[PDB]
């Protein structure tokens, strides 16, 4: 009610029914440069956050930096599937089996389990057949095959490749902290749905990982000499952008986003409503005030995915990233339909949040909340 | 100032999501006894308003002649799972009023029970009007429109006398002026009210209080008698109010007449508790009402919080509440059988 005392604690996405507030959801977001400097924020941009599957490009880097993995001949689409929370479409299952074959492993070697598909259409096909998904159907199956590959390549057991004491998980933990530029004690660890260790760290550092992806892609495309790590980051970016259907699937936000942007960015979902985007240097990033790549990370405090995709699409519009025509491929996510059982629209979504970082009285405190 | 009351989920002790909780616990006159969050938050009651809409139906002149029974009234109060038995009862109620499915003005939707919906998907079933979770309410409004000789084609429109009756009855049960109730449109295409959350608790306290007064042989107005009947119908036929496995059904079965409870979509909940040792211990001499809203709309968190609140209020025994253990602490087990996290209730009741 007072535009001059607005605060991070008031950064919301709200749904209404005939103008009456239905639900409200707190938003947190960080927009960072290629070194992690914070450029813009919503909510608490340093919120300690479970990255969930948005950490997968970092886990893929740990796989690709494992000595001997290159000999298996994983291609870009295989790397994309390592980075994926796929919809368990037949092509994802088939590629998982092909990756198994490249390392001479079997489905029984996987330590992830089946689950209902992340795609409603795939799940409808499974329901019709009373199909029970198995390990090879896991949305994380590509990451698991990559972890198996790394365990085999260094001569570790494949037994227990998913456990924290295994050297593959030691490599993951170190790689995540290094990409975030954190000490190990500033990264916390739980266990994911796919039964791997999964990291939590300040939300802005998830943005920093993705800014580093995009920055590495810029350096590779420009022909700059790169470290082995930067070359591997550039390869991960390229793989995701070239095979975005491996990263998610038909009708999925990550796939539709990356297809619409045609190489300009990569993006990835984390469960419980986190999202991360790495944006290559562009006219839009320069207008935001940086000379290199950019990273964006978002968390919806209560975990609602429909709201996450609406907010991410709104934030891209506010940041001037893309064109209206590019972002219009995402219109169904930006303003989710609210049509009742008789075809009547009953309400909608609104975005009463305010990006900070672009000028207010110096006496307005922005308390991260 | 409202407290900062949350339910919080974790993964290995690391915070995953948090959800703001609003709750009101009120006496039979609506006086606020305990609260979480903002107990007066303006809130869409959604289907938690259905007992008030059922009252408007039952008070309509001539509706008694159709011979609706207790299970029919329960289905008027329902957000049912569209099980075959709910559809069958909808058709039986249509027949009682000499109407047809084509007269309904609600539409089909995926079932509120995931198990039912999977069964529909396997069979390529397209739900129709008679499968609406609100089908019983719609048959009741048809019945009221026909009973007073109003048109049936537009019984769902705000300008129809049945909707005028509903709008008046809701404000009267809330003890609000008409202008203090706001109205939107529900999923089933009826007008749907919003009012302060504590007033939703007040409606359910009046249900339970009427059940107590009928049980006790008090001189009741026709309205209190009808409220008592609604309470009794819900408690006697809780499977009509929701369905197998649903929180409302399991809650009411566990309590065996001691309370009624009802879900509103987007995570509101209302309970009417008959006077008991537990209510007297809370400091009231009559019935009480409980209303809850999860700010972000998460249903799993709603049922966890409602069950936690019952435990904090002492309502029921530990043995009775243990039937709801699966809702109180939702399972957090991964695809390989490993427990990955849990739910916590850092909130504190304000008295
Ligand atoms: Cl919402
Ligand atoms: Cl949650
Ligand atoms: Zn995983
Ligand atoms: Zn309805």
């Amino acid at each position: 009610i007072d535009p001059f005392t607005m605060t991070p604690s008031e950064d919301f996405v709200v749904t209404d029914r005939g103008g009456i507030v239905e639900n409200s959801h707190r938003v947190h977001a960080a927009v960072v440069d290629a070194k992690g400097r914070l450029l813009y924020a919503l909510g608490n941009p340093t919120r300690m956050t479970l990255a969930r599957a948005a950490a997968k490009p970092a886990q893929a880097l740990a796989i690709l930096e494992t000595e001997g993995v290159a000999g298996y001949g994983f291609d870009d689409a295989d790397i994309a599937l390592m980075c994926a929370s796929h919809s368990s479409e037949d092509r994802h299952i088939a590629r998982t089996r092909a990756m198994l074959s490249k390392i001479k492993a079997e489905e029984a070697d996987l330590r992830c389990g089946g689950h209902p598909s992340l795609s409603e259409m795939v799940n409808r096909s499974w329901i019709k057949q009373d199909f029970i998904p198995t390990a090879v159907c896991s949305n994380c199956s590509g990451k698991h095959v990559g972890m198996l590959a790394g365990a085999r390549a260094i001569g570790a057991g494949t037994d227990g490749y998913h456990l924290p004491d295994h050297p593959m998980q030691g490599r993951v933990k170190r790689t995540v902290a290094e990409l975030c530029d954190l000490d190990a004690g500033d990264v916390e660890w739980g266990t994911d749905g796919c039964n791997l260790p999964t990291p939590a760290f300040p939300l802005d550092r998830l943005g920093r990982i993705y800014a580093k992806l995009a920055s590495a892609a810029d350096g590779s495309d420009a022909g700059e000499g790169q470290s082995t790590r930067c070359a591997a980051l550039a390869h991960i970016f390229r793989a995701m952008a070239r095979h975005p259907e491996m990263v998610a699937g038909e009708g999925r936000y990550c796939t539709m986003l990356m297809r619409a942007f045609d190489g300009a960015l990569v993006g990835k979902l984390g469960a419980d409503a986190s999202y991360a985007i790495g944006v290559r240097a562009s006219d839009a990033t320069r207008q935001l005030g940086t000379d290199g790549a950019l990273g964006i990370s978002v968390k919806i405090e209560d975990g609602n995915l429909e709201m996450l995709y609406a907010v991410v699409t709104e934030l891209l519009e506010r940041l001037g990233i893309g064109s209206p025509d590019v972002r219009s491929q995402l219109a169904s996510f930006h303003h989710p339909q609210r049509v009742n059982t008789m075809g009547v629209t009953t309400g909608g979504v609104s975005f009463p949040f305010k990006l900070r970082g672009s000028v207010d009285d110096p006496r307005l405190a922005a308390v991260a909340r």
